[PDB]
């Protein structure tokens, strides 16, 4: 099968709000991660057609990525800052689901999950 489309970034019928939590998770936390030196392959959604995996599609039917988590953040996509965790740790468990234990992918997962939850435990206080 040919890849799927990304997932949805922008909803123009879905609400709009800034927060202290959804701000940090922006500038702080996604930031953070986004310039670690394993991040690169988590900044798009996996090319399944162009890496030759073809049941990635077949086994991972919620794909999450930090490009789109990114898209989602600057387009107010999210307003409870959970939905966003969410998509983070959906990101992660696909990664676990798919790959076999001790691959490089999964090192690499598991380095940025590490610092993705000691950032998770300093998020501001909600209004
Ligand atoms: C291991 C596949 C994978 C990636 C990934 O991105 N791998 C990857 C990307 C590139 S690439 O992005 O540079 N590239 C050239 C533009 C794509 C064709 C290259 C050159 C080699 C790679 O192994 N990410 C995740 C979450 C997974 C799994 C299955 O969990």
């Amino acid at each position: 099968s040919m890849n799927p489309p990304p997932p949805e970034t922008s909803n123009p019928n879905k609400p709009k709000r800034q927060t202290n939590q959804l701000q940090y998770l922006l500038r702080v936390v996604l930031k953070t991660l986004w310039k670690h030196q394993f991040a690169w392959p988590f900044q798009q959604p996996v090319d399944a057609v162009k890496l030759n995996l073809p049941d990635y599609y077949k086994i991972i039917k919620t794909p999450m990525d930090m490009g789109t988590i990114k898209k989602r953040l600057e387009n107010n996509y999210y307003w409870n800052a959970q939905e966003c965790i969410q998509d983070f740790n959906t990101m992660f468990t696909n990664c676990y689901i798919y790959n076999k234990p001790g691959d490089d992918i999964v090192l690499m997962a598991e380095a940025l999950e590490k610092l993705f939850l000691q950032k998770i435990n300093e998020l501001p206080t909600e209004e």
